């Protein structure tokens, strides 16, 4: 079970291009798209309205969703707690030299960090919520992404608009906070 991951882990570290197109400006910006998919599948499945992208100091990229929480039940097959197997089995996850997830479900705040998918520390109770929802937190390795490792603010605002015209009635917001002194933001709610 565990072995498999890892050899899964190599395997997208070793021809990134072959799941994500190009390493190129291009393949890094695919990486918030993933994420980002994710949160509108869950939107999709009834449960998630708003989804929050942001553009960090260093270009970290956090996504946030007010969705059900990714589960945190021990997967049988894996002996693993389940957020744990679907982020191991990430491209993104692959593909960033650092990625953490927070999740909100069952009144608690559970937090993992990964470095290339490998999960540095068992999942944690760190906290307590009222909410529910995921948040992931990553940097793309710039050893993959070798050209740029720098997000184009419109490359993102215009699928972030695109993917909110597609899904109505999902509020998605992209805030770019690299610059403490002017911080942008585009929030958008079709329907
Ligand atoms: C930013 C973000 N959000 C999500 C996400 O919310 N995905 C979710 N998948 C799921 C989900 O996927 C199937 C599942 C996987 C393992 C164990 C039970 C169900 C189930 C349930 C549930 O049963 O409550 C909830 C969620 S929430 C993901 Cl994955 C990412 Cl990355
Ligand atoms: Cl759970």
């Amino acid at each position: 079970g565990q072995i498999q991951v890892l050899e899964g882990l190599e395997a997208v570290r070793k021809r990134p291009g072959m799941y994500i197109g190009s390493t190129s400006e291009r393949g890094l910006h695919h990486l918030v798209w993933e994420i980002v998919d994710n949160s509108i599948d869950e939107a999709l499945a009834g449960y998630a309205n708003q989804i929050e992208v942001v553009i960090e100091k260093d270009n970290w990229i956090k996504v946030t969703d007010n969705g059900r929480g990714i589960p945190v039940d021990i997967q049988e097959k894996m002996g693993r707690p389940a957020v744990e197997v679907i982020l191991t089995s990430s491209v993104v996850n692959a593909l960033s030299q650092d990625l953490e997830v927070y999740v909100h479900r069952n009144e608690t705040i559970y937090h993992q960090a990964y470095k290339k998918g490998v999960p540095q520390f068992d999942l944690k109770e760190v906290g307590t919520t009222d909410k529910t929802g995921t948040v992931i937190r990553f940097k793309a390795d710039g050893e993959i992404f070798t050209e740029t490792t720098v997000y184009n603010y419109e490359t993102l605002q215009q699928r972030i608009r695109e993917l909110a015209f597609l899904n109505k009635g999902i509020q998605i917001t992209l805030r770019d906070e690299r610059d403490e002194e002017n911080v942008r933001e585009d929030s958008y709610h079709y329907e």
